[PDB]
């Protein structure tokens, strides 16, 4: 979940790990 690095983005279509 919110795997974008911007912390402020509802997912992500680039999800590769819980990070």
């Amino acid at each position: 979940k919110f795997v974008a690095f911007l912390d402020v983005k509802h997912f992500s279509p680039e999800d590769l790990t819980v990070k």
